[PDB]
């Protein structure tokens, strides 16, 4: 059975200035390059840079872009709590610096990938602004031919650890009312630094662990398969 | 947030006669015992013994029962392709030897756990007999207060590897027609020897990797969370 789409789900790389998460990610990219995988997209669900440093984004971009271009894969970057919106826009995206949420829509043929920004500047918990929910609702009003993958950092999933509660995504009910009954087929997330899956308003949520392995995502006609790659 | 139920999902232990999967499982049980976890049930989703040997089941029973009794957890054993129904019944369950499918229902308070046998004696692929589907349909006609966890070996999930196709669960459509619209909240499976999750007729399927880590399952009021424990 050939899947309709193949996605690489990587998260929590936590790169720093430079003096380690650098080598851990290099080895991963090298492994996946030698596996012969040819993904349609590579989605990085947040905490890309450990302290949101400019030097870390330039480093990340230099490691990842040759990898993605060789595979012909689309790159999909997501904000995490440790990232800085302005520095990410400047040094990773080549866009004008802004503190506005990093929200974006990306079509892979018939597959829609929506990037949402659950980060809260200067803070570690997650939250989604009313403006973002309106944006998302408007976007989801039109269905994609192959449905939608939602990509964000803070997963809408109960915190199974005490430590995780204080940095969880807040006000999940509101995101739930927007997502319910839409063509969202899967939610890709990070933040937890261990592999987890659950549903949120009937939609499967898959959290990839930290790089500092990853997940393979096979999109089939009637299901989405997530495989944990150690 | 306290979950309603906590389950331990272990799979593919592959114990042999004795001359290694023995030590790998011992270390796991020891770890989980020192973590302070207190699960309601411990579900083993098949391939318990590598060659279905009597000596392997006695060995498994001797390692696991003291572990389960100390935790006050219910033990839930499932048939895999490498197991032998008769030897498992004799040496693990203290039941009269039979080659009939190992199908069973188990209530944990309001939570129903259904064990299904996807094994095919002498073969490695999975299949479910018409008699079993009738049985299952009849059982699922009455809802459980907290819904149902279905536990089986061969997952109803597309095979993302060529090697896996020839030993996959066959005739999934028929299982699907029975499960659709029931109170089945999650399907626990093994067989793949790596962590995987997907849905099957809208129901989340979680495959635990092989012991030869495991999964923690938190059952919440509105969701089931699966965490991969390396
Ligand atoms: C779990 As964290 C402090 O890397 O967002
Ligand atoms: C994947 As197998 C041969 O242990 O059923
Ligand atoms: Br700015
Ligand atoms: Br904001
Ligand atoms: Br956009
Ligand atoms: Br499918
Ligand atoms: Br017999
Ligand atoms: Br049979
Ligand atoms: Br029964
Ligand atoms: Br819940
Ligand atoms: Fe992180
Ligand atoms: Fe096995
Ligand atoms: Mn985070
Ligand atoms: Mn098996």
């Amino acid at each position: 059975p050939r899947p309709d789409y193949v996605l690489l789900h990587i998260s929590d790389t936590h790169l720093i200035g430079g003096d380690d998460a650098d080598d851990r990610l290099g080895e991963l990219l090298e492994q996946l390059n030698q596996s012969g995988l040819r993904p349609d997209a590579i989605v990085f669900t947040g905490d890309l840079a450990a302290k949101g440093e400019p030097a870390a984004y330039r480093k990340l971009r230099g490691l990842v872009e040759p990898f993605a271009a060789q595979l012909g894969a689309e790159l999909v970057w997501v904000m995490g709590n440790h990232d800085d919106r302005a520095e990410l826009r400047k040094f990773l995206l080549d866009e004008a610096p802004s503190m506005a949420p990093l929200d974006r829509v990306c079509m892979i043929d018939g597959l829609r990938i929506i990037v949402l920004d659950t980060s809260v500047p200067g803070h570690h918990h997650g939250e989604i602004r009313a403006s973002q929910l309106g944006w998302l609702a408007e976007e989801l009003a039109t269905p994609a031919p192959d449905g939608t993958i939602l990509a964000l950092h803070h997963p809408p999933i109960p915190s199974v650890l005490d430590m995780a509660v204080t940095v969880e995504l807040r006000d999940q009910a509101a995101l739930g009312r927007v997502l319910r009954g839409t063509d969202v087929r899967a939610i890709l997330a990070g933040h937890l630094h261990y592999s987890t899956n659950a549903t949120f308003v009937g939609i499967p949520v898959s959290v990839a662990s930290a790089t500092c392995g990853c997940n393979l995502v096979h999109v089939y006609p009637d299901t989405v398969v997530h495989s944990v790659i150690p």
